[PDB]
């Protein structure tokens, strides 16, 4: 065979040999034509498929690879696929009115065209930089969003231009006023958005962060703090056998791609031999970060980062130990460039365990707390940090042994800046955190896929909400007033589940099998979502952000499974008005089908709203989103109490060691 | 004569001082037969404090606050002894009020019902012969209310289980009855029996130690290698008897028998300029009320902290178990009923940990070598009590970005009834195991802050993320995304009365409108992030209601006064909830100003509970959190100056290593 090495794993990423054949295949296929890389990654198995595989001793599934190019002179981008066994293109299709995901690549060129661009360097002389000051002029590369100058006829980046007095500067304190347009395939600049009221660039000092430049700002860093030594000499308790983990009984694949960053797939818990699947497949699927100004043209900030850029591609190789303290095993990420080769981001993934407190206690009053038991909690986190020009994502997926998963993030880096006047006022729509920068009011909004198999396939979802009885004080039924219980609401149709989380019933959902019953309560196994941060999506109806993340707008959403149904503001993210039938939209349909006992996709918006403050700047502390599945009438008891106690001392043992009788401690 | 002068003002009373004060106690009272009940500091006024520290102002008097009983008395005596000069300056009897129950109170229960006729005739009722009563146990409750006796007797009720061994853990089987014991005259009263009789479970014990999971599932898992955490180098923060400084911080770390850890009078030190962010912060209340409506459920709504005292029920930790790492204990005291000192070894834990990272950046042009990494430290102040069945661990936690966040963890035992064989449990309670009932409830607590928000004079908001209100295409919006968060400024009392709302995310800022951010133009501000905010979910009007007036919004700011510290009342057991006391007296006619004052701001948050038979027979930790985080306090990242973790300048990488980008 000419072909590559099958994979360990059906869902294992292509390894940078299969990108390398695929993207061989792919420029045969298209000899003659001058083509380029833009995404080269697995198409992982039908769910089906794979699951006929691993469960029922089925068929091998085919290995493929999918594709999107764009060909030189040629509107848009092709897709396809190839057979990797094969080295054939076995599907392929033009899609001329699309653009699709911005590589590293794509972005890294935009600096220089702007630097040459003879319009943008008359106007940075207008805004006080002389013209043989360039090299001092950068720009963080955007997508354009969308803007209906230019619909998808040609593929477009915004520039936010900045400025730095020194290469060591951190350039945001610098914003310039006007947003040069490029043509990402033609190198060049195509328009220049200038505003109304012109602002020269800030003469104040930059506003930085290194060591270097606090010992002039306050005068000295902080001696080193003593340290804190975290070590394992015994080892880890985790085993993994290529991507496939096992730790506390949870077995589950790492996966990893250009565009969600990591996806864990095939997961279960071992209960005491009985191996129970969880979930199929868990991700983040889109983000989106809309902006609150509305003065032109910031209505285009509100990129979609994992669409537009991608959580793998922008993703940090995290090594050592800094980012990741501790015994931490690593995995490689890899993906093509424009020209086809294998490129590679080591250290893109740090899996490791840590110390999570405690994990559950309880002692006898009677004997004074002598007899008494106590459990320590371990967790395991799985975890990336990518960066989207100015901000960083940290994201930490955390298995823990109460048999939850977790999912926390940590927002750092920079915010995004603009200029402001001497004389101008920043709100309602911003935050002036230090001379001449205006921080705009913006969300972070994510959308968590979740393709559940609790306890086996046929699932539902539901909301789950605290009500009083309907009782009133003083009845029969309620005569103190204090009667309150849970209202289940199971979603039947698609447009049954598109709720928002609601504090007034202190609202969860629960994802859970129909077919099945625990034997203590009745109630169907489930894993319980539990999620508070749940903004609004604060841009209106009909707003480009809410026709661009039509999944946006419901904190669930929950439609039948199809395959390839994964990205929910659509395949090709970039400049799409929002308008048409695609993404969630489509998947939404008109509401009707059942999403009630079968194979579901569960679509969860979490995040946060953000209103900078200075304590933002220059540089953010971390602020942390999170999210919990809970176990709730999927095991029968506590699953963690065969975990050796750290402490643990029987009524009977504490007796030892010291007409009807009271309590030992009357 | 006197006992010592404390380190500081706000020590809590040493052992010699609470015998000094029982002892000028017993002295006033003399030829009476008391008891004590509380015997405990008497904070200085919050403005003699500040004189004090702030001012070169006067020594605030050293005083012990009391609560007594006489035998053959209805209801308490209370008042304040002078330390100093051994004498009683304050007194008077309260007839009919009745006190928290402390952990001698409650000792006495169980061998009262063993021992009372009607109770042993229950027992054999239900399946137990009279003989194996030391076989029968129960959980002494304070009766919480009762309206058939009021404040008229002081009253427990017994939450009554069996075990098979005395190894066993008792909840997987209750009985059906409920004895209700004079606590003063040690007899029962009263046993509430249901009309559905139902007898002890014949089932095995749902147990939990090591020797029993073996039985249960054949093997425990084997230990997993060990994570050891080690400071060889010894910790970054500095402790002065009880005065703790950390990352700039520096506060009080004060206990009492009641609210357990009070942190007091609380600054940062921003560059050499020492700024006040609270005076006092602490728990202040809790209830937790239960939702079966049946009998006698009702009375299940503990007030934990007012009724029982998260001080007295306060577990010694000792332990590298309980708090890992390098720690520093403190011990807590407190009285006996006979005003002897006693002592909770290890009350309280203070450590430092890790907690990830404090911020990164890594510029992309270089592929990210031009990159910052800066690991974040957290202090954290905890104790865990231990209500009977439940476990609560709470955790004060400061930060290096100068935020405050209060962490709990619920752990511990469902309270459980008994289930007949064929009894529907829901939708009241869940069968978390045969004949087990555990009912529905919510956990509620009343965060108490005193703030001083750089300096004195605050006032409170809310703060709503709002839409413009121009449409769509209008001039003002014209692509629909504009937002803003409108920040609502309360006046009077009855403005703050508010509650969290998802629609607009809201917040709350505790700020000081004297001053201005020299950068954003706004007040310096901490602000509530809290999401964990239940309704209360009893009716208007209810017991739980009406003796939890503060439970029935998430957030409600009275002006501050002396000794307004308990939102339920200072002395809650058998309260009816009737009456002008606590909140509802602070709140009063909703009209007074709290707008630039000195205000208290009471936070109501926690869970709403639906057991599940994940929580039985042992309960994993379920978590609840609440953040104070500086907005506008600071001109930039107060954390900037702390060493990073790793650091690579721009041109450090090009050593190491128009043009476009590097990368391009
Ligand atoms: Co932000
Ligand atoms: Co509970």
């Amino acid at each position: 065979s000419a072909a590559p090495a099958r994979p360990a794993h059906p869902l294992d990423p292509l390894s940078t040999a299969e990108i390398k054949a695929a993207t061989n295949t792919v420029k045969s296929y298209f000899a003659g034509k001058k083509i380029s890389f833009n995404t080269v990654t697995l198409r992982e198995p039908a769910r089906k498929a794979y699951i006929q595989w691993k469960e029922q001793g089925g068929p091998l599934p085919p290995r493929l690879a999918y594709y999107v190019i764009l060909e030189a002179g040629k509107p848009g981008v092709k897709e396809g696929l190839v057979d990797l066994a094969s080295l054939s293109v076995i599907e392929t299709r033009a899609l001329e009115t699309v653009q699709p995901i911005l590589t590293v690549e794509d972005l890294c060129s935009t600096e220089e065209v702007i630097r040459n661009d003879p319009a943008v360097i008359e106007q940075c002389v207008l805004s006080g930089i002389p013209a043989n000051e360039m090299h001092k002029v950068y720009c963080d590369p955007w997508t354009i969003g969308y803007d209906e100058r230019w619909g998808t006829g040609k593929r477009l980046q915004q520039a936010l231009v900045y400025y730095r007095s020194d290469e060591d500067d951190s350039q945001y304190s610098h914003p310039l006023d006007f947003c040069p347009i490029v043509d990402t395939e033609e190198k060049k600049v195509i328009f220049i958005d200038i505003p109304n009221r012109r602002r020269k660039v800030s003469k104040h000092k930059h506003a930085n962060f290194y060591p270097k430049h606090m010992i002039e700002k306050v005068g000295a860093m902080r001696p080193e703090a003593p340290p804190i030594n975290v070590t394992q000499p015994e080892g880890v308790s985790f085993k993994m056998t290529g991507n496939v983990m096992e730790w506390s009984n949870f077995k589950f694949h790492i996966g990893f791609n250009y565009r969600e960053g990591i996806v864990l797939s095939d997961v279960s818990y071992n209960d005491h031999g009985n191996v129970r699947p969880i979930f199929h497949r868990i991700s983040l699927s889109e983000m989106i970060v809309p902006y609150g100004s509305p003065e032109f043209p910031h209505q285009r900030k509100h990129a979609l980062d994992i669409g537009e850029y991608g959580a793998g591609y922008m993703t940090n190789p995290l090594s050592l130990g800094c980012d990741c303290k501790g015994v931490i095993h690593y995995l490689d990420a890899h993906f093509s460039d424009r020209a086809g080769d294998p490129i590679t981001v080591k250290n893109a993934v740090c899996i490791h365990e840590e110390d999570d407190g405690l994990l559950f206690k309880h002692s006898d009053f009677r004997d004074n707390f002598a007899t008494s038991l106590v459990t320590r909690a371990t967790k395991l986190v799985v975890s990336q940090i990518f960066t989207a020009a100015n901000y960083e994502y940290c994201l930490y997926w955390v298995f823990m042994q109460d048999g939850a998963i977790r999912l926390d993030i940590r927002l750092t880096g920079i915010l995004n800046t603009y200029i402001l006047g001497d004389d101008e006022e920043a709100g309602p729509w911003g935050t002036r955190v230090y001379p001449n920068v205006n921080a705009h009011n913006h969300q972070h909004l994510f959308s968590l896929r979740i393709d559940p198999r609790i306890d086996g396939d046929g699932n539902s979802a539901a909301a789950c909400d605290a009500k009083s009885s309907p009782y009133p004080l003083g009845s029969p039924e309620n005569m103190y007033g204090n009667a309150f219980y849970s209202e289940k609401t199971t979603f039947k149709t698609v447009k049954d589940s598109l709720t928002n989380y609601e504090s007034a019933t202190g609202r969860s959902w629960d994802i859970f099998n129909p077919n099945k019953v625990n034997p203590y309560s009745g109630k169907p196994p489930s894993y319980k979502l539990v999620s508070t941060q749940c903004p609004p999506l604060l841009a209106k109806e009909g707003s480009l952000v809410a026709k661009r993340a039509p999944w946006a707008s419901h904190s669930v959403n929950v439609v039948p499974y199809k395959d390839n149904r994964l990205y929910p503001s659509g395949d090709h993210v970039p400049q799409w008005s929002g308008d048409g039938v695609r993404g969630m939209r489509e998947w939404i349909g008109d509401g009707s089908e059942n999403i009630d006992n079968t194979d579901i996709l569960f679509f969860h918006t979490f995040g946060i709203t953000h209103f900078p403050a200075p304590e933002d700047f220059p540089l953010m502390p971390a602020e942390p989103i999170t999210l919990m599945l809970r176990p709730r009438h999927f095991f029968t008891e506590n699953p963690g109490l065969d975990i050796q106690p750290s402490y643990a001392m029987t009524t009977s043992e504490a007796k030892r060691a010291v007409a009807f009788e009271g309590s030992c401690c009357g």
